[PDB]
């Protein structure tokens, strides 16, 4: 009868501490804990921006509780709601973002996860309002294995490019928050369902069994991938 | 009768605040044991067909122009008004470690209409249709008073000294207002609807009986942020 | 012609028949009008802008060349709320402006003058109706808006400097009498919807009208009364 | 097809009809006004500037104001020294010898402007009771030429100007005699090459 | 069918640039969506640009010779009759409908693609199997030059405008211009139809690949 209605599930990071016998050296720390946590937001008939600023509120949440207390840190969150189109100033060649940011337009709302989490939509509603839903339908859970080729391409630094030619990506943010740039130099950690859904296998990948349909809420403004979304115009 | 006025609705506010009839008051008397009077009034707005906030401003201006005819001149004070209305999502930046709302704000968006209480005040809506203008409903349907005492768990957090950031409560606003801080120095004594109705007992709380649907003379505290002009959707 | 309203102003203000005599005893005469507007399908608060045109354009005719002041229009359509911001001590407007908020289509009026909406349909659109069909002929004098008197503003530049000298502001910029009573409180100027809302219910403007839904128009920038109406939203 | 004809032309004045076309589309009534405006400049940019004509003869504008609102009964000018910039309806001004027709055109009825019946055609003759008062010069004397020295095309008397507008012999004019009678009013930078001349200043957007 | 992707066209643009100048066929293909008008002409512009950045740019074909542009602006709006050139020295910044502006060479191909109904862009017979729109069919529609009594040859970035003889008309051709301007029974008004419908921006100074403006 009386109770939650906006709500969803998802798995975050928990913990990031050393090996149990490791003490702090002169990296960061090596074992990351996962939880599945659910997530409630107020009740309410809210938009799809709206919907988003609060999902990402609840996943903050969970993570200054449970978490920064544990050692994770902030570029380890794993779960975000956007609605950008990552890699639109994406350069065959270089194979980086050459305008040193993600393009700030709002096309879709997406799920941007890192390894080890994702979100489950099994008893939520909320999947709906974003547009995001299984295509042939029992449960509906987004984990980062399941968006292959949907990682979010490394920005350039365009402060190094600058200096001279240097093409490299950027390994953090102004408030050193990395970025999660992974060995190969191009690509990062985060993985969207968007890129995935779009530039991922067409016949393999998540849009094989997905479908695309129709400030306390910026608390990271120097990080382009925790960065406030933008709204549609 | 064709006369009935139609926007009006009762509430229960602070008329007297005196000291106890007694002897003496030194520079240590606590004003705790200072004597509160409250009574029963009916509100009238002007009539019309006004917008949820435009009825917010008037509801609220009903409230005031009571206090400078009895309240003001009877020792009650500008941070004892006790009953007003609001949009907001009162501990947003709400920390669960300090215990404290971090941006030293509330969060300026509106979500829903919102009513605040202080202390032996309330509101009744048995014979007014603005509630319906508000989207506060009952549930299972004579008679609709909502008291400060049913607002249990929706005590509005204290807002974090950060002109002083140490980590304690702002306890006054920028023009010498008490924000009326508690013990335990994290909340306040002011209760929400819309916080006992999501973070609340949901069995217990205001949400087992009311139900939440979809519906500068306004601002002569711009300084207090409980007292802050609601923002409009 | 489709919109066209009757109105009855002031044409003449000269002596019955030195600087000792006092112009309390100033002979005023008073004639009715009809004002056509041009041809259109007109908003509200564009039609409020044109009636109040034509008011000017006949004063312009007429009264200015036979010694009538500005102080002295007589007739004038607003959408404001006069008197909020009243104080019930001071008994006055103490923000020294009234609030510019629309509110309602409203009628101010001075002694001797008033407008009829027996040949007119600008009254419907208006939302000022006639509550039965019991006799025809829709007309509002300024007699018929006892209770509606528009409290006066507060003089704040003595206000301000006497820290107190609580006392009405009784001209404007350019030196246009406000038309200040006895007891300086109040102004001769009247208005429908003051006398609606808070005069008399069973013997005021209230009991034989019906509130229902809806620089050359700012000649008097500076003055209060005539400034130009604000817009709604 | 979105079309229409009109009439348009240092002591003789000669005049000439034409067939004006507009690009194909969907617009709206500010769009329409501002691509007829063009296309009766664009006709003068070719025939007529190169054969002594002036920008104070153009002859054919379309606008939305309503002149005279400022007008003030004793002087008979608009004091303020500048028309109203304010949208009331779409409107057709013209000088002697102009017109317009819509005999074909359909783009007088998304301008609200329509006959009660034919053929629709609309001359300078037709406006009788029009005629735009002119501005003040703010120093009672009526300014007689723009900014850029450009004529406002002032009359005898002072007090009135050569152009004529359908809005006010609509309104202002004689109920039984002017344009009223048979036309009826309903409801619907490239754009602005004269930005000093009060008339030919582009129109204001509602 | 069920995973094909719905937002893609065919377009003929230039590969290589050594002078002898190649030109091929693509198949541009836009993210999943249902997008305005306006947010997909700029999808599609960027379609066009990652192609000249993967296949060309590294084979010396210049911005100038870019040759697939769509765009919502009426061209020669500043147009004088005496002189043949934009006096205003800019193209009208005003949206009219959405336009396909091309170069020698260079074409668009409709036949697979749902893209020209939201452009307002179709034929006006279904005699017609096929909805190819090359440069050779928008005769009299070129983009006439800007002025400064001279054309401006190059962009502020020092691209070049493609400024042809006679120094009046551009290289560029736009359906838009060949369908209100051109033949009315010999162009392409002939066979087509109008109806009703920063990374976007990477050639601020260059009036001709300028982002579109926005309607209202
Ligand atoms: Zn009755």
């Amino acid at each position: 009868e009386y109770m939650f209605s906006n709500k969803f599930k998802a798995r975050v990071m928990v913990s990031r501490k050393a090996p149990e016998g490791v003490t702090v050296n002169d990296h960061k720390e090596d074992i990351l804990k996962y939880e599945w946590f659910e997530f409630i937001l107020p009740e309410g008939n809210f938009s799809a921006t709206m919907t988003i600023d609060l999902m990402n509120n609840a996943i903050i949440d969970n993570y200054l509780e449970i978490g920064r207390q544990n050692g994770v840190l902030e570029s380890d969150i794993g779960v975000k709601f956007d609605t950008r189109n990552f890699r639109l100033g994406w350069d065959p060649e270089t194979k980086l973002i050459m305008p040193g940011v993600y393009t700030y337009e709002a096309f879709h709302p997406d799920i941007v996860l890192l390894p080890g989490c994702g979100v489950d939509f099994t008893e939520s509603r909320l999947s709906n309002l974003l547009g995001i839903r299984k295509r042939h339908p029992e449960g509906f859970k987004i984990m980062y294995e399941d968006l292959e080729g949907g990682n979010i391409p490394a920005l350039l630094d365009v402060t190094a490019y600058e200096e001279s030619l240097k093409i490299q990506p950027l390994e953090k943010d102004s408030k050193s928050r990395s970025y999660n740039v992974l060995e190969d130099k191009i690509n990062t950690a985060y993985r969207s369902w968007y890129l995935s859904y779009n530039y991922g296998n067409p016949e393999k990948g998540i849009r094989s069994w997905t479908l695309l349909t129709t400030h306390v809420f910026n608390r990271f403004p120097e990080n382009q991938i925790l960065i406030r979304p933008p709204a549609p115009t």
